[PDB]
Parts: C-alpha cells; sequence; structure tokens
C-alpha cells in the first residue's frame, strides 16, 4: 500500500510518463535496454533479441496495464485483484520459467525508462514513491503467478 503522499506523486507524474502514446516509448525502451544487459532473459520472453519488434509489443502492453493499475491506487482492493489476474495469466506465457527473482532488474529498467522521458520531473519524492508502487504492483502479479 502507497501512502496519501505517494499516491498523489504517482498519479501526476503518470500523466508524463503516459504522454502522447499512452506510455508505449517507455515501455520499449525499458525492454529493449533490459534484454541488453541481461541476454539470458530473450530466452524467457521468447525473443530473438532486444531488437526483435514482439518488444516492443510487449513494452506498450505492460506500460498500458500499469496505467490500468494507477487508476485504482484509490482502492489498493482493486489494483491487487487485477495485478493477481495478470501474474495468474503468467502462468502460461514464456518459454523458460517466469521466476520472482526476474521482477526486480526489470523495476531499474522501469524506473530509468521513466526518468528519461521525464527527466528532472523524477526527483527523489517521484523515485521513491514508483519503487514503492512498483514493488506493490510486481509483488502482486508474482502472488499470482505462484498461486
Ligand atoms: C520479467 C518479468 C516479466 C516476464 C518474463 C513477462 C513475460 C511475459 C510474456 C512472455 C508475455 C506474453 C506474450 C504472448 O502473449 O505470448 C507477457 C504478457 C504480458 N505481460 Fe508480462 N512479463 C513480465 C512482467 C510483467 C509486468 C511487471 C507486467 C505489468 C505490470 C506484465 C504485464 C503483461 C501484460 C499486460 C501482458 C499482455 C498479455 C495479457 O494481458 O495477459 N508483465 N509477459
Amino acid at each position: 500500500g502507497l501512502s496519501a503522499a505517494q499516491r498523489q506523486v504517482i498519479a501526476a507524474t503518470w500523466k508524463d510518463i503516459a504522454g502522447a502514446d499512452n506510455g508505449a516509448g517507455v515501455g520499449k525502451k525499458c525492454l529493449i535496454k533490459f534484454l541488453s544487459a541481461h541476454p539470458q532473459m530473450a530466452a524467457v520472453f521468447g525473443f530473438s533479441g532486444a531488437s526483435d519488434p514482439g518488444v516492443a509489443a510487449l513494452g506498450a502492453k505492460v506500460l498500458a496495464q500499469i496505467g490500468v493499475a494507477v487508476s485504482h491506487l484509490g482502492d489498493e482492493g482493486k489494483m491487487v485483484a487485477q495485478m493477481k489476474a495478470v501474474g495468474v495469466r503468467h502462468k502460461g506465457y514464456g518459454n523458460k520459467h517466469i521466476k520472482a527473482q526476474y521482477f526486480e532488474p526489470l523495476g531499474a529498467s522501469l524506473l530509468s525508462a521513466m526518468e528519461h522521458r521525464i527527466g528532472g520531473k523524477m526527483n527523489a519524492a517521484a523515485k521513491d514513491a514508483w519503487a514503492a508502487a512498483y514493488a506493490d504492483i510486481s509483488g502482486a502479479l508474482i502472488s499470482g503467478l505462484q498461486s
């Protein structure tokens, strides 16, 4: 759960992160860079490498889903149930076992991609709030994945 101050920050910066492509560019950057830094992850996703066009398609889907979770930060219960459902779906995705450990490095790539787009708006308070928001969102997915 996020405090009211954290919720305020996430909601405000999300508008700038979504920009004019519902966050698709952020999702592309996040995954491309993730796979370039951890080559081993391509096989998990079933991608040929960082330049596989499925990287951009999937990055857009992940960011759109984060937008949905943010719209429900007012009702933690809904956010978590929704993310759990996404997590259950992951039971049938990928070519390698999807492990909880993979989520941490993905989170770093995501926060970096957000910063690359909004710059200065990703201040100390935004970095703290987004790390907590990502921990709740990824935590809920993992709970469904592991159920
Ligand atoms: C390292 C962690 C991750 C891995 C390995 C994983 C992998 C996958 C794969 C292989 C696909 C399916 C493409 C096709 O349908 O076969 C997918 C779909 C999806 N992923 Fe994940 N993903 C990860 C993290 C997450 C995160 C953190 C989110 C959201 C917060 C998420 C949201 C989605 C959604 C929305 C789609 C589209 C399909 C549907 O809605 O079920 N993914 N993921």
